[PDB]
């Protein structure tokens, strides 16, 4: 079978001297209309059908096996929020949800907000940005996409007699909130061009939006815009973030008249992030430390800052929840997540402990300050994600909600927790799973997963779909390579930038020690990973193609010099902190000696199958789609590279959910395939 071979236009970019000959710089397309674009991709997805086809039997097997064990009747956990109980409902035979609310203190009736379905008659797509209900309870603002294009259009709704607004606020990310007199709202807005958040405008719900008036213009262009509103309902905040720096305008949410007030102004490399409650300001800042530390004041000046957590070497602060008598505070140290309580009058401390070698923990929706009930989640690669409520006094745990998973039986499966010294000294923890019975050392086909970008962190959870795999001899592996954030600031900032190629490294050598410990079977090893994940593949197989047998990039980032070159490609803005700007001989230099496009070498490669979205359009589809014509012009194996391009539109991982469980159909029976 003749795979398709594309069009050679050799096209020169040259940058600070040297020339690099791009031959399918042509499969870039930004309005998607170029049929000579469009017929590559028809044929390449046409080409991966012929060789995928009597894989269908298998897909069928493990779509409905991935289905059967997921509850079509969907209901949510509810929580409490300004005085009404808020729930969101699944149902067979409707593919948005219906979000519905109480009166805390009713059980009988529930009242609808907003019903997707019936927002979604007449209409090609939808997708809800945005629902958040006013302080006093009688309006409903809500943020819509009709057309998707991640671009929502606000709109206003009283519950009295589930009547609307004029009014129709346009081009806006989604991101609200209201001022305290439930009538009035500060949005985001994007660039008509640029399209990144960048403006926040005053509306007067029922007035004019031409008349509302602009607050605040973000110039620098690496800095996204954001409204959050505090615990104490006084200040709104204008949270502006780059990946290193930010700054926060406060506005008075009581006043009806508000100018942004500078809180503390931007300096490189401090990042801070605020909140407001029993008349303090509470910040979680890096300013004596990368692994973050939180501080306390009276007002903005950071000289006035307090210490109520120092930072330290060896435990990063990820987060926090202020109530009544407690701080509850998201840290991680040796590579697992973990909570604390600290009692304000006190200063008591309760850890919450747990046995699991492979879990995550997290502080959940706590919306309400004023309880001693603390809502946090709990995951692990043997246990369903679970949301407990834990009583700050008692130490009482109740279980609210577990996810629901059929033909799942637990103690049939077993996870570990191992290290991993690697090439240069550094321990790179690994959570892997298997299957009891199907285990017989070095006979078991390895899945290793990684991302390992923008301090992201790839925590041991559970997955329904994985169980499909597992119960197939299948050791799958999370391999927390550097470039994440498992092991605090100090494991991203040393696989970024300058030390990027230590996150490749890490996979490899992880890949190796499992291998050599006989945890898998050497000739039937597999990788995958997604966007920034599937520049990790790209790079392993340039470098280590012999490692592995098979490979799923999914919408791969392997295009890197000549995408962050070009300012025109949304992204690349806020990127610069994350691989380097190619401005620059120095990050030119670098980027380019692991970029996987560029470094496409004429040898064996392992069996590949390369996933993208055409209309999606933050995925790049190009990107792949000349990675892949490289690839089939220079490598010199017979093994099968497909490239599945999808030629959708609307959904994506919720409401047309199915689609994202026949791509993991798809990829899981061509990897099953080739692990026969």
């Amino acid at each position: 079978m003749t795979p398709p071979k594309a069009e050679k236009r050799p096209y020169p970019i040259t940058t600070h001297g040297d020339t690099r000959v791009d031959d399918y710089y042509w499969l870039r397309d930004d309005e998607r209309t170029d049929p000579q674009v469009l017929d590559y991709l028809q044929a390449e997805n046409a080409f991966t059908d012929a060789a995928l086809k009597p894989q269908q039997a298998l897909r069928e097997t493990l779509y409905e096996e991935m289905v059967a064990r997921e509850n079509l009747y969907f209901q949510s956990v509810p929580y409490v929020r300004h005085g009404y109980r808020y729930q969101t409902r699944f149902e067979p035979g409707n593919e948005y949800a219906i979000y519905v609310r109480q009166p805390q203190a009713e059980s009988e009736h529930w009242d609808t907000l907003i019903d997707g379905n019936q927002r979604a008659e007449q209409r090609a797509f939808y997708t809800l940005g945005g629902l958040e209900v006013s302080p006093d309870n009688q309006k409903l603002a809500v943020a819509e996409d009709f057309l998707s294009r991640r671009q929502y259009d606000i709109r206003f709704k009283n519950l009295s007699d589930d009547s609307w607004t004029d009014e129709v606020l346009e081009n806006t990310s989604g991101s609200f909130e209201w001022a305290n007199d439930s009538a009035t709202v500060y949005y985001v807005r994007k660039h008509a061009k640029t399209l990144l958040p960048y403006q926040v405008y005053r509306h007067v719900v029922g007035t004019d939006p031409q008349l509302d008036e602009l607050i605040y213009e973000e110039q620098d262009d690496t800095f996204y815009v954001g409204l959050e509103k505090t615990t104490s309902d006084r200040f709104i905040l204008i949270h502006l973030s780059s990946t290193t720096t930010s700054e926060i305008l406060l506005l008075d949410a009581d006043r009806a008249d508000s100018t942004p007030q500078m809180f503390v102004p931007r300096r490189k490399d401090h990042e801070y992030g605020i909140d407001h409650y029993h008349q303090h300001f509470y910040i979680r800042s890096n300013k004596d430390g990368k692994n973050f530390g939180l501080y306390q004041s009276e007002q903005a000046d950071e000289a006035q800052w307090q210490t109520l957590i120092a930072p330290r070497i060896e435990v990063m602060l990820e987060g926090f929840s202020l109530f009544r008598d407690w701080l509850v505070v998201e840290e991680r140290s040796e590579g697992l997540t973990q909570l604390r309580q600290i009692h304000w009058q006190s200063g008591e401390v309760k850890r919450i402990a747990f046995d699991d070698p492979t879990y995550t923990t997290w502080l959940a929706y706590n919306p309400e300050p004023e309880t001693e009930l603390l809502r946090y989640g709990y995951s692990s690669m043997t246990t369903p994600t679970t949301l407990y409520e834990l009583n700050l006094d008692s130490d009482e745990r109740v279980m609210l909600k577990q996810q629901e998973v059929k033909n799942f039986t637990p103690e049939n499966y077993r996870s570990e927790r191992v290290w991993v010294k690697a090439r240069d000294g550094v321990e790179v923890p690994v959570s892997l799973v298997y299957r009891h019975d199907s285990f017989a050392r070095g006979t078991n086909p390895l899945m290793v997963y990684g991302y390992g970008s923008y301090g992201s962190s790839m925590d041991p959870a559970f997955s329904a779909s994985r169980l499909s795999l597992l119960d197939r001899g299948f050791v799958f592996v999370l391999a927390h390579i550097r470039g994440g954030g498992e092991l605090g600031q100090l494991w991203y900032e040393d696989g970024k930038l300058f030390k990027k190629q230590n996150t490749f490294n890490d996979f490899i050598d992880v890949t190796e020690a499992l291998i050599a410990q006989g945890y898998g079977d050497a000739k039937r090893v597999f990788a995958m990973g997604g966007s920034a994940g599937g520049l990790l593949m790209g790079a392993v197989i340039n470098q280590a193609p012999e490692l592995f047998n098979g490979i799923v990039a999914q919408v791969p980032f392997v295009d890197v010099v000549t995408t962050m070159l070009d300012e025109s490609i949304p992204l690349t803005t806020g990127e610069y902190d994350e691989w380097g700007n190619p401005n620059q001989q120095a990050y030119y230099d670098y980027i380019l000696q692991y970029s996987p496009y560029d470094q496409v070498k004429a040898q064996d490669y392992p069996h590949m199958l390369v996933t993208t979205g055409l209309h999606d359009s933050q995925v790049q589809y190009w990107e792949p789609a000349k990675w892949v014509a490289k690839l089939r012009e220079l490598k010199t194996d017979d093994r099968q590279l497909l490239l599945y391009t999808d030629m959708d539109s609307g959904h994506g991982g919720k409401s047309g959910r199915f689609k994202a469980y026949e791509d993991i159909a798809l990829e899981y029976a061509f990897i099953l395939a080739l692990a026969e």
